């Protein structure tokens, strides 16, 4: 049936920006760089370095020219994990042995003492670039900078573990039949990351499991075949279905700003639901650029089933289910379920 | 006649427990040498390579021997020589190597001489072991180290070089259509590393020679287009079974004809690079069918003897280097072989009886 052409107009609209996102990557890279090579000389801080994470490395980047997101890695001694209250996403962190010593309150480490220390610096060595604390997070992002004219920046503090991953993600990360169990293994070998976020008054001395690394990886080589995309026999349309879902959700969110109903949704529930529809569909060929109507229809689908189900586990916490009613409530998501189910049937009027 | 090569896969995993057993032994062995070596101030960066035929799941010989490689951190600069393509002399930009310094080069002598008396002296001290200055070898391997009742290791030193791959190997690593240009760039982007190795003027003896082991082991061991070859049965393919099976036959032909030195000058890794050429040339999981194991073993052959008519095999790597240059190899040698391999296929490999 028609339709594919609308979706392939909305793809060559998002390229044209693509050399405006790179010109303000570039001052972005210029200000981090420049950052980091400060925030270096800090003890605390030495082993401060730049994550290669965020739409923009995985090449989604589909909105907001001037809007980046950037994450600060932080290697630590050995870290000890505690979970807390059974979130299985969220722990306080100790260590089995110091030079964030400053920082500890007890024994466990404190997220209110990093970010204070973290803005702090920040605020010191940005003193035509200005520094706004970013509240009503959790913590993460901690810090967003204005680069000259309208460019900012949201800056996320997190730190580096080495060591085994924790138990909750030993049923995540279901690629074994899609990257197989070899990657699987492999990408199990690298590091996580914790960055601070309280839960919910709030407890504020906690840290969340982050694989935005992970993430990218897979987005980037995203095939069963490792030549997927690179020549014309074995183009795909994975990514241009991720890119259309992200597109998609956020012109209904620019839709319906003044109201609430669709505050709760984040791009992340969009990736992670892409991750699944990847994970029941390993196969290159359930993905031909030819199906490209096909899939993205089916993406919506898989999507709409997890709102009307209040179920999307986290790809890597698989008992972490980010559609639970105490994070979105059931009118929340029967409001997006109506608006996409809408927009569908008409073959997308938010699209024009 | 594809049963008898299946029949020498069967009884070359009999020795799989006698294989693991003495990596054991060796692996505790190695890791006190690595610990004794770690405590000078010229080797504090030293560490263990995991590389060699072990690794890679393909041993296929001599159960009580292993290959062994310490690599060391060094910002180097190469100078080639003499246009070989492989063999430089290392200098340094802008020092814990400076004792092993003989004006502006890095001696490989001098490095050598430093690493084999740690070992000795650490070796000493180990019940059951003993060391041999491994010689003809030109520096790689350095030593050899004699483990229990029949185990022994020889023991290479590896400089790591973080930079740019050297420009000898700007077209070499042709993986793009059977691993993907992403891959080959990926692997591009890891260290390179230079051991030892005295240039035939060996007469010029303070070279050293690019060793990209770490990039054969990374392919063998991940060599499919689907990231999920050899992962179920639907995908089941007979690549590393082909490259045991051309390592055993030339081990076989060589042990065989050893009262001669016909074969001395060939080598496992002969059949390796030619066996590497042969996975470019056919990049598809199809063409690697387990059902075809016949077939797929055949096409290797016949590749190998074509390399041996033409006298051509270049380094997978250093593409302007030949392997079986007649300054390497003399063409009596490559006859005899061609003869040997011709047949043994004619008559259904009766070497393997
Ligand atoms: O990890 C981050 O911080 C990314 C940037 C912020 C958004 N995001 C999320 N990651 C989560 C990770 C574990 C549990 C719940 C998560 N969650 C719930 C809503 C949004 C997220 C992705
Ligand atoms: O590199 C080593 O030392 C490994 C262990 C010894 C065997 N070998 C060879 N690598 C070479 C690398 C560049 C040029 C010629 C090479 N060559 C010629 C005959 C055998 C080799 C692999
Ligand atoms: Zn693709
Ligand atoms: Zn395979």
């Amino acid at each position: 049936a028609p339709g594919a052409s609308k979706l392939r107009a909305v793809l060559e609209k998002l390229k044209l920006s693509r050399d405006d996102i790179s010109t303000a990557a570039g001052m972005v890279k210029g200000v981090v760089d420049h950052l980091l090579l400060r925030l270096k000389c800090d003890s605390a801080f030495r082993g401060v370095g730049l994550l290669n994470t965020g739409s923009y490395y995985e090449h989604v980047k589909i909105s907001a020219p001037n809007e980046f997101d950037v994450m600060f890695k932080l290697e630590v001694p050995r870290i000890q994990l505690e979970e807390y209250s059974n979130t299985r996403a969220y722990y306080f962190v100790k260590f089995k042995r110091n030079p964030l010593s400053q920082f500890l309150e007890g024994e466990i480490l404190s997220a209110s003492k990093m970010l204070s220390k973290f803005r702090k610096i920040i605020k010191e060595e940005i003193n035509d670039t200005d520094v706004i604390m970013k509240r009503k997070r959790g913590g993460s992002p901690a810090v967003t900078l204005l680069i000259s004219e309208k460019i900012s920046v949201d800056i996320t503090l997190a730190l580096e573990s080495k060591s085994s991953w924790p138990a909750s993600t030993q049923e995540g990360l279901r690629i074994q039949n899609w990257l197989s169990a070899k990657v699987r293994k492999q990408l199990r070998l690298k590091p996580f990351y914790l960055v601070p976020k309280h839960a919910k008054g709030f407890q504020e001395e906690t840290w969340r499991l982050s694989f935005s690394h992970i993430e990218k990886e897979i987005l980037n080589n995203h095939g069963k075949s490792k030549t997927c995309c690179e020549n014309k026999e074995e183009k795909c349309c994975r990514k241009d279905c991720l890119k259309l879902m992200k597109y998609l959700l956020e012109q209904l969110k620019e839709r319906f700003k003044d109201k609430k109903h669709l505050d709760k949704f984040s791009s992340y529930h969009v990736k992670t639901a892409f991750f699944h529809v990847c994970t029941q569909n390993p196969q290159d060929s359930q993905w031909d650029r030819k199906d490209l109507g096909l899939c993205f229809d089916n993406c919506v689908t898989y999507f709409l089933q997890c709102l009307r189900t209040e179920k999307l586990e986290n790809y890597f916490i698989p008992e972490f289910n980010l559609f639970s009613s105490n994070l979105i409530d059931k009118r929340s998501k029967e409001f997006l379920t109506k608006q996409i189910e809408y927009e569908r049937n008409n073959e997308f009027p938010v699209f024009d």
